[PDB]
This record gives C-alpha cells, structure tokens and sequence, in this order.
C-alpha cells in the first residue's frame, strides 16, 4: 500500500475514534460533533504532509532492512501515521494560534480558521486548543501498550515546549531585550542591533526546527525502535541545519513569492521581523543603505514597504543565498556521511528529506 | 510545617527550576526570563490556591492514617505541592486564554494579562501556552522516577481536554445547536429552548467540574498511592455535584455582587450567558415574564440589562437557591456517607472541600 493513501486512511480512521469518543464520553451532540469535524478538516488538511510523512518514511526504510512479521510491519506503519497525524495536529494548533496572534488573513489559499464567519477568535482560540489535546488524546488511544510511549510523550511535549519558546522569541524579535517589560509598551527598535545570524538562528531553531525535522525524525525512529541504533546528536544536528534552510527559504519567500502561489500576502517587513532577508542586507549594506533601511522597515505604508524590497533587490541577496546555500548543501552531505556510520538506511531518510526541502 | 507555607515554597523552587532550565537547554536571554517570571507571577499566583491545596490536604489526610519514613512524608507532600502547581498553572492557562476570548477587562483585581501594556494579544496568546506546557515539564522533571507519572499524566490529559470541551460548550450556549456552522455568522438564540437545567449541568460539568474539583482529589489520591483504595465512581459523583454548586454560586456573583468583591464587573447577561439565573428563571416565569427577558438578555445597552436584573430581583430567586443548596447538602452528605465504606479518611477530606465551597 503506497505511504500516502495509509496516512489519508489512517487520518480518516482517527477522525472516526475522535468524533466518536466526544459522543460516548464526552456527551457531545451531532451538531457539535459536526463543527468539530470540519474544524479538524479545515485545519489539519490541505497542506503537504512533509511531516507527517517523514515519520512514515523513516519507518519504511527500517522495515525494509528488519525482518517482521506482516502484522508487525502493519502495526509499525500504522503507529508511524498516528504519530504522523500527531505532529500535523501540532502543526495545526500553532497555526491556528499564530493567524490569531499575527492578523493574518490568509492562509493555504484559503480566510485563517478565526476570520471564518461563524468560528471568530473567541472560538478559535479554543479551537486550537482542542487540536493540541487531540495529539494526546491519539497518543494514549493508539499508543497505549507500546514501549515507546514514555519516550514519545516526553519528546512531544520538549518539542511543544521548544516550538513556544520560539513563538516568543520571533515575535518580540523587533524589540529591544533590554527594553521587554510587561508594563510598558513594546516599542520597535530603532538601531537594529538584534538583527544578527546568531539570533536569527536561535529564533529559527527554536520556532520552526524541534516541530518540522527533530520530531519527525526522533518519532520513525521511536515507533521503529531504533533510536539507539543511530547519533542522536548527530540527528539533532542535521534536524537544526535543514530546519534552518527551510525556514530561510520560507522568508525568501515571503518577500518575493507572488502571492497567488504563496498562499497568502507576505508581511514580514511590516511587522518588523528578524528575516533572513533583513539580516543578511544589514551585513552587507552601506551607511546609507542602513539609514534608508532603518526609515522605512516596519510600516504598513506600502510606499515604505516598496523602498525596502528595493533596498533587497539592489543589494543582490540572490548571491548571498547561493552562498548560503552551497554552504548547506556542504554541512548537510558531511552530517549524512557520519549518520552512515551507524546506520546507513537512517542515513538515507535523511538525504530524502534534504531532498525534498532543497527542491520545494 | 503548615501546608500553604511548604505550597508556597514550592512555587518558587518550580519558577526557579524552570527559568534555570531556559537559561541552561533554551537558550534564554535573562530579559525574556524576567518576563516570564513576571508573567508566571501575575497569571498563577494571587488567588486561593483552591485546587493546589486540595491535593496537598488529601495527602496529609492519608499520611496521618499511613506508616511511612518521614523521608517519605516529606516525598510525597512535596510532590502533593508540584501536582498541585500543575493544576494551578492549568487554570492559569485557561484564564489567560478565557479572558482574551471573552474580551473580558478585569481579574482579581487588576487588568487582564492580555492588556498589559507589554504583552498584548499576540504575545499573551503564547504566554497561555507556555504556561500549559510548564505544567507537563514540571511533571517530567519531578515526577520522572515516580510509579504513578503515567496514570497522573493520562489524567492530565483527559481533564485538560474535557475542559477544552467544556469552553465549547460554554461560548456556544447562546446559539441554537442546529444552527451551529463554521460560515455562518452565529445569531443569539431566539426561543431559549437550550436554556434547560441538563443542558447548563453539562457545560458546568466539562468546564469546570473536571479541572476545579476531579483532578485535584484524583490527583491527591494518585501521589499517596491511594486511589485503589476509594470507589472511583463515587469520587467522579461527588465531584461533580460539588463543581455545579460552585459555579452556581460564581453565577449568582456575577450578577449580584459588586464589583468591588468579585474582583471584575460581571458580563453574563450582556454575553447572554447559559447561566443558573437565566435557565432557573425561565423555569418559574409567566409569558409576559419570558417575552420581556427575550427583549433584553444579551445585550450590551446598559438599560436592557437592569431589565434582566430586575427580573431576576422580581422573581426571588434567591428562594429557588435556597432550595437548591438545601438538596446539594442532602446529596453530598449522602456520597460523603457512602465514602466513609471504602475510606474514612478520604471521606473527610471530601467533607472540608465541601466546607470551604459551602462557605466561601
Ligand atoms: O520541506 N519541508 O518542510 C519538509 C520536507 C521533508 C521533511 C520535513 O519534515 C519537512
Ligand atoms: O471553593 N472552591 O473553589 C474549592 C474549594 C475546595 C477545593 C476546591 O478544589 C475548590
Ligand atoms: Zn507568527
Ligand atoms: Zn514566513
Ligand atoms: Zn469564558
Ligand atoms: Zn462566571
């Protein structure tokens, strides 16, 4: 059975136990249960699954190295599309969350969940919260007799916790530190001094990285009990240098992708964010460029946002990129020839999933 | 040494074992860990320890019944204090996401945390979410080595999630079930059909029986190591008849003490609130009584609440709350009964929760 239609089953399948539970234990009604399911749809489904899939990925290129019965090979894949959907859950409680937290307006194509007309923020808010139970609610349903229970949860909730605390650093990523106070207002910073590749890439590991590589990858290794059978430092090291990649493309993007094929309208000039595309212009840039930088970043004027995608462009960044990206490609190939060292077919998952994120 | 004192220390050894933890594996600033500890200190502490302490009283109920080293005792309170910070900083979470969802100003006191000049909706949605996830890491750290981390946490979960429920079940009261449509605008209710005394039992229920009174006597039985010597079936009884008769009586708060006591102005009939005065007047009123509180409940327009209140006045309520009090004690002293079979000691803890609810 192709790794795809598994995972569509199975989340089917567990949108069935889900459902079914709130009406058995939890007294819901169908009405309810009905605005559930298509809050579970609209929010968990639709993008890519590069995630989830990865789980089941790196739970099929064990199977095809270790001997098991059939059954256990199906148990093994259906648990690797459980802890699939566990990490697209997260995903989409954070999602949910962050359209409110930012204003967005869009997203995949289609209004944020809270600006759908009958949701509004104060059900979604709680909405999110619900999607973020529902990972736990999965995990001790379909896990419960597994010995990698412990190990899952407690890697579940570290990366939860990570994918907060980058929360938190991205979005206060335009303050001064010396200056957050709950009691006054946040004003942005006018000299820029934060804006550097170490706090740049602190913000990156932290919000993206744990959620989008870490815990897939430690997941296919936990459902396939094979964890001890690779570098765990080593996967923690590739996870934070392909995550990192990811999200610089990703601000890449936001700048410069048509909206139409983004799924949305960028905003981070704006909203002032420590951008790779920021960053690298303020290490790059004359007095005078950082002068103009400085007058027009952070505004929702768009005569100010155009005067900075132009300070981008006439900076030629798309060097730097290519510069960046010859560098990963180098410590990404290194990090997969040493994962070979322990164990190849690891290795392998791996360079699919650099792979993938190299050509999106 | 005296319960609260030891509850107390204990908060600070847990703010001090998580803000040590973001500085040592988070890669903290010691700013952003001064705003978290400035947002840990507005958002769990101020209250009565209400719940916290339940946990930390069922043990010492069980300790002066139990042989146990007196390394032991002090084992087993200080993990009734962390048990009972989890439940703390649950609450914690739902208040600071209720507040922002509700729009609500005020709280104990003083401004809501997401309208603190610094914080913000954006960073306060987050900051909900890290207290959420401070309680599973609190778990991990302290309770790692311990026999009952798994059914504690598999608890957790399920109350958490059934409180989730439970604000769905809340901010959805006022609109007819059959009407209920992600992209439809949701009107109020017109004919209060859904304003029943089982449809208010099960929103109390979820939203707050499970949090406020189930978990922290589970809890205190789980840290003793004691929960297979009660009737489960009871506990879950009387919890929630005790839960329904304090929301009860916040509702009757919200409408009728002043603002000065309550600690915030109450909104529930400009919100158009499912609440026990709504659902108990709408069982004894005449037509004209019911076609008047139709033409003013859920609106803002200060003269049609006085309307609302006025009715409620006219119709001495206060009458049917005392009808109401006099069966929760017959009931509730009846499973307190029905306690003492399996165990006395367990029973009496349960008596003093009872107390402090029936008074306070
Ligand atoms: O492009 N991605 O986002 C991606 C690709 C492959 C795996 C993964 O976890 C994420
Ligand atoms: O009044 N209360 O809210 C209360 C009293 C005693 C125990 C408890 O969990 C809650
Ligand atoms: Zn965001
Ligand atoms: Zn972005
Ligand atoms: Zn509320
Ligand atoms: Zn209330």
């Amino acid at each position: 059975m192709a790794s795809m239609e598994r995972f569509l089953s199975v989340y089917d399948e567990v949108q069935a136990f889900l459902l079914d539970q709130l009406q058995s234990k939890y007294e819901i009604d169908p009405n309810r249960a009905r605005y559930l399911r298509i809050m579970m749809d609209t929010t968990c489904l639709g993008g890519k699954y590069f995630r989830g899939m990865t789980v089941v990925n790196v739970a099929e290129g064990f199977l095809a190295v270790t001997q098991h019965d059939e059954a256990t090979k199906e148990r093994i894949l259906h648990d690797a599309c459980v802890g699939g959907w566990m990490i697209e859950f997260l995903q989409a409680h954070y999602l949910v969350e962050d359209d409110i937290m930012d204003g967005s307006v869009m997203r995949r194509g289609k209004p944020c969940w809270y600006r759908f007309p009958g949701v509004t923020t104060q059900c979604a808010i709680n909405d999110g919260i619900i999607l973020k139970s529902w990972t736990q609610i999965m995990a001790w349903h379909y896990f419960a007799d597994r010995p990698f229970l412990k190990d899952l949860l407690c890697l579940f909730q570290k990366v939860d916790y990570a994918t907060a605390v980058g929360q938190m650093y991205d979005v206060t990523s335009m303050c001064d530190s010396n200056k957050l106070d709950p009691e006054v207002a946040q004003p942005m910073t006018t000299d820029f001094a934060e804006f550097t590749p170490a706090i740049y890439k602190r913000i990156v590991k932290y919000k993206t990285t744990f959620y989008t590589y870490l815990l897939p990858l430690v997941m296919g290794l936990l459902v396939s009990e094979a964890a001890a059978s690779v570098e765990m430092n080593l996967v923690e090291r590739v996870a934070h240098l392909i995550g990192e990649y990811f999200q610089v493309q990703d601000d890449v993007m936001d700048c410069f992708t048509p909206p139409e094929q983004l799924g949305k309208v960028g905003t981070d000039i704006e909203d002032a964010k420590c951008s790779w595309l920021a960053v690298t212009f303020l290490g790059k840039a004359n007095a005078a460029q950082v002068a103009e930088f400085k007058a027009n970043y952070g505004e929702k004027d768009p005569a100010k946002v155009a005067v900075v995608k132009r300070l981008y462009s006439k900076a030629n960044l798309q060097a730097d990129f290519a510069a960046y990206e010859a560098e990963v490609v180098r410590e990404v190939e290194s990090l997969i020839e040493q994962l070979k060292v322990k164990s190849p077919t690891f290795a392998e998952s791996v360079a699919v999933v650099w792979e993938k994120t190299h050509k999106r």
